[PDB]
C-alpha cells in the first residue's frame, strides 16, 4: 500500500541523452538508431528567437556546425533536416543504447515522465500530465530544451514530449518527437496564450479509487448522481466534462472496489462543493489530477 | 521554473536489482561488485515471520538454496552470510554495470529517491524523506522488499535505504546497507509502534524560499519573529524545532532571495496559525516537507 506521483524508471532514456551545440546554443538531443533528435532552436541566437526564420537560419548551418556529445565521445554528423520544430541529425554510429521505442502524440490528460537533462546529462525524473490546454507544468531551467517525456510498456519506450519552451507564465510548451507542438505554441520568443485549462475529471475520479484502496475513505457518501447532473458542476468547477467513454476506463477501478462510477462521481461533487474541510486524501489537500485511470491500476497492481 | 518533486534519474541504481528467491519467497537485491544484498527475510516462510529465529533458519539454507537471476542469466552463489538485517550473497561475478557507490546511513529528515521494483524488475522511481520517526510514506506492494533508496552525486550512488516491511498503519519501515533499520523496527510480523512524527521545518521553509523564486510570494507579510518565538508555533504544530544549524543551511537561500531566515518563520508562523485561507503554493495546498535546503538548491540552479 501507500499511493506515490511514480516516473517510470529513467535508465533506458538515459542511454540515449546528448548534447548537441551549433553556435553558441546548446541543448539536449535524444540519440536513437542513427538519428538525433533536438529542437530546431538550437541553431538561433537570442536575437533570433524574437522572429526566426528557421528554413534560412538553417541554410547557413552544415553538417559539421552540429556538435553532439555523448557524455565524452563526440559523434560524426553526416546528414540534416528539419522536420516540423525538430532537428534531426544523421550520425554515422548507431546508438548502442538505443531502447525499443515507439514516438507517439499523447491526448490531452494523459500522463508522463520526464527526464529533464543540462548539456546532455540527466538531472531528475518526475511524473506529469499533459495539461487539457496542451502545457506541462514542469521544471525546467535554461539549458533544459530537448528533454524528453515518455512512457514505458514492459521493455518499449514511447517517447511523446520533446521540451521546446517556458512560456511567460512559467508553464511549459513543447512537440512530440515528429516536432508538432502540443497546443497552439510557435518557437518564437512571443507572449502566447494557453487556453483555459481544465481539470483532469477522470484522473480526480482514479485517484478517489486509489484512495479507497489504500484506506482513505472518508469522503465517501450516500449519495448517487447521473452524468448529467455531474457534469453541471464539472462545468461550475471548471473541470472536464465526464463521458461515458471515461466511465468505461474507470470500470476496473470500480469492480475492484465495488463503488459504482456514479456513486464516486457524488463523492467528487460533494467534494467539489464543499471542499476538504481541512482533511487530506493520500496526502494531499487538494484534488489531484495526474494519474490516470491506467496509472492507478499499474501501481495498484504491482507492474514492471 | 516552475518546481517539481523530483527523483534522481535511477539508471545506474537499475543496472544493479537482481531477483532473490529462497524456497517459496521472492524478492529483489542490489547486485554491487561480487555481492547481493536482500533483506535476510527471503528466508522466511509466512509461518516464520511470526517470530524468526533467522540465524537458526540461515542454517538451514546452503549457498544453492540461494537463486539469484540478473534479468535472465543466473548468479553463481559461492558465499552467504547475514549482517543484521540484511543477506550477502557472495557470487562469482562482478556486476559490470555497478556504478561509483558509497553505502550511507541518512538522517530523519534527508530525502532520497526510490526504486521500487518486484520479481528484480524496477517498476517507478519516486522521491521522498525519511520520516522525523524513521518510517517513510512509499508505495510498496508485496514483492517491493529489497527496493533501494539512494541520491546521487554527479557519478557516485550513496545508497541509503532498502526496503523491508510494511506497518500494520501502512506506512513503510527499511534498513540502512549495513541492515541496520531506521527507527526501532525488528523484521517480524508483529505491530510496531512508529513514534509521533513531525513535519520537517526546515524542509518547509527551504520549499517557501523555492516557491518565491518560482513566483509564488502572497505568503510574505510584512512580520518577522525569533527562533525561540517560533520554537512555540513549532510545537503547537508538531513541527521539528528550528536551531541555529537549521538557519545556517537555508543561508544560500536567504542569500539568493534577500528574505532572511527570520522573516521566513514569520511567513510559516502566520501559514500554521491561520491556514492557506483556500490557496496554493507550488500547487500544493498544504505545507511541504519533502524538499531539503539542498534539493532547492539543486533544483532551482540546474545541478546534472
Ligand atoms: C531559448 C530557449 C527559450 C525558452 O523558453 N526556454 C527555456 C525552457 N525551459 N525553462 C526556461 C527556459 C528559458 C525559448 C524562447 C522562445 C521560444 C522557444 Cl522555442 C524557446
Ligand atoms: C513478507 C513481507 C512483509 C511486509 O511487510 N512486506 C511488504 C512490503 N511492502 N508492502 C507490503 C508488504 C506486504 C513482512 C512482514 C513482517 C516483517 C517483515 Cl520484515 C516483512
Amino acid at each position: 500500500s501507500g499511493f506515490r506521483k511514480m516516473a517510470f524508471p529513467s535508465g533506458k532514456v538515459e542511454g540515449c541523452m546528448v548534447q548537441v551545440t551549433c553556435g553558441t546554443t546548446t541543448l539536449n538531443g535524444l540519440w536513437l538508431d542513427d538519428v538525433v533528435y533536438c529542437p530546431r532552436h538550437v541553431i538561433c541566437t537570442s536575437e533570433d528567437m524574437l522572429n526566426p526564420n528557421y528554413e534560412d537560419l538553417l541554410i547557413r548551418k552544415s553538417n559539421h556546425n552540429f556538435l553532439v556529445q555523448a557524455g565524452n565521445v563526440q559523434l560524426r554528423v553526416i546528414g540534416h533536416s528539419m522536420q516540423n520544430c525538430v532537428l534531426k541529425l544523421k550520425v554515422d554510429t548507431a546508438n548502442p543504447k538505443t531502447p525499443k521505442y515507439k514516438f507517439v502524440r499523447i491526448q490531452p490528460g494523459q500522463t508522463f515522465s520526464v527526464l529533464a537533462c543540462y548539456n546532455g546529462s540527466p538531472s531528475g525524473v518526475y511524473q506529469c500530465a499533459m495539461r487539457p490546454n496542451f502545457t506541462i507544468k514542469g521544471s525546467f531551467l535554461n539549458g533544459s530544451c530537448g528533454s524528453v517525456g515518455f512512457n514505458i510498456d514492459y521493455d518499449c519506450v514511447s517517447f511523446c514530449y520533446m521540451h521546446h519552451m517556458e512560456l511567460p507564465t512559467g508553464v511549459h510548451a513543447g512537440t512530440d518527437l515528429e516536432g508538432n507542438f502540443y497546443g497552439p505554441f510557435v518557437d518564437r520568443q512571443t507572449a502566447q496564450a494557453a487556453g483555459t485549462d481544465t481539470t483532469i475529471t477522470v484522473n480526480v475520479l482514479a485517484w478517489l479509487y486509489a484512495a479507497v484502496i489504500n484506506g482513505d475513505r472518508w469522503f465517501l457518501n450516500r449519495f448517487t448522481t447521473t452524468l448529467n447532473d455531474f457534469n453541471l458542476v464539472a462545468m461550475k468547477y471548471n473541470y472536464e466534462p465526464l463521458t461515458q467513454d471515461h466511465v468505461d476506463i474507470l470500470g476496473p477501478l470500480s469492480a475492484q472496489t465495488g463503488i459504482a462510477v456514479l456513486d464516486m462521481c457524488a463523492s467528487l461533487k460533494e467534494l467539489l462543493q464543499n471542499g476538504m474541510n481541512g482533511r487530506t486524501i493520500l496526502g494531499s489537500a487538494l484534488l489531484e489530477d495526474e494519474f490516470t485511470p491506467f496509472d492507478v491500476v499499474r501501481q495498484c497492481s504491482g507492474v514492471t
